[PDB]
C-alpha cells in the first residue's frame, strides 16, 4: 500500500510541526524560491486489543500484533516563503492539513496567518488544528491561547476544525476521523508533476550495472502502471540542423515504489519512485525537476509564453515597505512556480489584473493550472502573489 492522501504540516516554523513530523514517521524534516518537496510516511496501525492508535508492528501498551489501516504522508517545504509558494502554484497535492499553533505565544502569528490564507486559497477544509506545547503556559495562558485560536480562525475555512491540545494515538485517530481519502476517478487521464530525480548508481559502477535514471513522481490524477511508456513534457533543449527547440523526453516505467514498498501501479498520494530507461545523466540532482509526465501524446501544450490572472497578496510577514502591496507593471521580471517547475519571466504587458508574461524556461501546462509570484523585494525574492493561467 503506498500513502493515500497528502497532508500538509503548516504553521510558524518553531511551534513544533518539525518534531511533530519526526514523531509520527522517523523522518527528520531536514537566489530564488525554488519548489522544494519534503516528504514524510506514516502507517496508521491499530490494536485489535486495546484499541490504541500506532505506527508499531506491536502494541505499545499490550505487546500485540497491530493492524495496518492506511499509509499518509506529510509534504513540508525547507522554509516559510518556499512552503507558501509550494502550495499556491499547486505543487503541493494538498487533500488536508495539520496547522500546529503553539500555546506559549500569541496567536495569530504572522507565518500562522499567512498559512491558513493558503489553505483558504486553496481550498483545503480538511483541517486539524493542534495546540502544541501545553505542558508549557498555566492554566489562565491556555485558554486564553485556545480562545485566541478560535477568534483567529472564525470567518475562516478552518472555522470548524478541531482543536487539539497535544500523544501519538489522539492525533493518529484525528487523522483517521478528519482528513479521509478522497474519491478519485481510476480512469482519469495518467499525469504526473516530477518533483525530485536521481542517479541512484554509486561511484564506478560497471557500465553493463548502470540503471535507468529515477524520477520522484507526485501524481496529479489517474494510475501509472510498470511498463507503461511515458513521455516527459518539457523535455531538454537540443540543436538540430539549424534549429535549437525543445525535445520530449520517452521512455519507460522500470519500477514504481512508495518509500520502500514496491508497487505495480500508482496513483496520487505521496512521493512516488520511478525508475526509467533514461540514462543517469538526464536525471543527476534534479536535473529535471519541475517536468511533467503523462502517456504519449496526452501531455498538455509547451508554452514559453503565458497570460495569467494575478491576485495580490494580503501579506504581514516582512518589515515595513517590504509588507506594502503593488501591483504588477508592464517591464517587471518575476520569479514564477507553477506546477513544480520554477522559472523567470517579464511582462509584456499588465492590465489590471491580468498580465501577459514571456517565460525564459518552457512550461507544460494546462489552462487553469496554478501560478505562485515572486519579486525580488530586495536583496532576496519574495512571493507577493499569486493566480491562474487563463490563457
Ligand atoms: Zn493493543
Amino acid at each position: 500500500s503506498q500513502a493515500e492522501v497528502n497532508i500538509g504540516m503548516v504553521g510558524h516554523v518553531d511551534h513544533g510541526k518539525t518534531s511533530l513530523t519526526k514523531a509520527l514517521t522517523g523522518v527528520w524534516t531536514d537566489r530564488g524560491i525554488s519548489i522544494r518537496l519534503g516528504y514524510a510516511d506514516c502507517e496508521i496501525r491499530k490494536c485489535p486489543q486495546c484499541g490504541t492508535y500506532t505506527t508499531k508492528p506491536r502494541c505499545p501498551n499490550c505487546l500485540a500484533e497491530t493492524e495496518f489501516l492506511r499509509r499518509v504522508s506529510f509534504v513540508d517545504s525547507p522554509g516559510h516563503e518556499t512552503l507558501m509558494a509550494t502550495m499556491l502554484s499547486g505543487a503541493s497535492l494538498m487533500d488536508g492539513a495539520i496547522l500546529v499553533i503553539a500555546a506559549n505565544e500569541p496567536c495569530p502569528q504572522p507565518q500562522t496567518k499567512e498559512h491558513l490564507m493558503a489553505l483558504e486559497i486553496l481550498g483545503i477544509d480538511k483541517i486539524i488544528i493542534v495546540q502544541n506545547k501545553i505542558d508549557l503556559v498555566d492554566e489562565k495562558q491556555a485558554e486564553e491561547n485556545y480562545e485566541q485560536i478560535k477568534e483567529f480562525v472564525k470567518g475562516t475555512i478552518a472555522e470548524n476544525a478541531p482543536i487539539i491540545p497535544i500523544n501519538i494515538d489522539v492525533l493518529l485517530k484525528a487523522i483517521q476521523d478528519f482528513i479521509p481519502t478522497p474519491k478519485r476517478d481510476p480512469d482519469a487521464t495518467p499525469r504526473m508533476y516530477v518533483a525530485r530525480s536521481f542517479d541512484i548508481n554509486k561511484p564506478g559502477t560497471e557500465i553493463k550495472d548502470l540503471k535507468g535514471g529515477v524520477l520522484g513522481g507526485a501524481i496529479i490524477q489517474g494510475v501509472f502502471k510498470v511498463g507503461d511508456e511515458i513521455e516527459i513534457r518539457p523535455g531538454i533543449k537540443v540543436t538540430e540542423g539549424n534549429k535549437t527547440f525543445w525535445k520530449p523526453l520517452t521512455t519507460k516505467i522500470v519500477s514504481l515504489a512508495a518509500g520502500n514498498t514496491i508497487l505495480r501501479k500508482a496513483h496520487p498520494g505521496g512521493l512516488i519512485g520511478v525508475g526509467t530507461t533514461l540514462d543517469p545523466y538526464l536525471t543527476k540532482s534534479d536535473a529535471l525537476t519541475g517536468s511533467v509526465v503523462g502517456l504519449p501524446g496526452t501531455l498538455p501544450p509547451i508554452r514559453e509564453k503565458i497570460t495569467i490572472r494575478a491576485n495580490l497578496l494580503d501579506r504581514v510577514v516582512g518589515t515595513k515597505e517590504e509588507l506594502k502591496i503593488e501591483p504588477l507593471r508592464t517591464g517587471e521580471v518575476l520569479m514564477l512556480n507553477i506546477g513544480t517547475a520554477t522559472t523567470a519571466g517579464v511582462i509584456t504587458s499588465a492590465r489590471g489584473d491580468i498580465a501577459d508574461i514571456k517565460l525564459k524556461l518552457p512550461i507544460c501546462a494546462e489552462i487553469g493550472d496554478r501560478v505562485a509570484i515572486s519579486r525580488r523585494v530586495g536583496s532576496r525574492w519574495r512571493l507577493i502573489g499569486y493566480g491562474t493561467i487563463e490563457g
